[PDB]
């Protein structure tokens, strides 16, 4: 449940259109981080920046998300664990 001060976001249960934030600070690993970004079984936005944001994301966009970030001791950290479900109108597990 403990995060990096703040992590880039934990969860978000919806159908498609989930909010999600990807976020971490940046450079070639010297203070800030260099990055390798991957989500939980799916696909991320883009990557390799630093701070990114999902408003509305679709079923390529379900999984968990994580990253791994290298900085200045030329050592990898752990972002955590953003949890985004994006089901398609609703299969019966919820309310049918």
């Amino acid at each position: 449940a403990l995060t990096l001060s703040k992590d880039l976001t934990a969860s978000m249960s919806v159908e498609e259109g989930a909010a999600l934030t990807l976020s971490v600070t940046a450079t070639g690993g010297t203070g800030p981080y260099t990055y390798a970004w991957t989500k939980d079984g799916s696909p991320i936005p883009d990557a390799s920046g630093a701070t990114y944001t999902k408003p509305t994301a679709a079923a390529e966009d379900a999984g968990s998300y994580k990253v791994t970030v290298t900085d200045s001791k030329q050592v990898s950290k752990d972002s955590t664990t953003c949890a985004v479900t994006v089901n398609p109108t609703v299969p019966g597990g919820l309310e049918h």
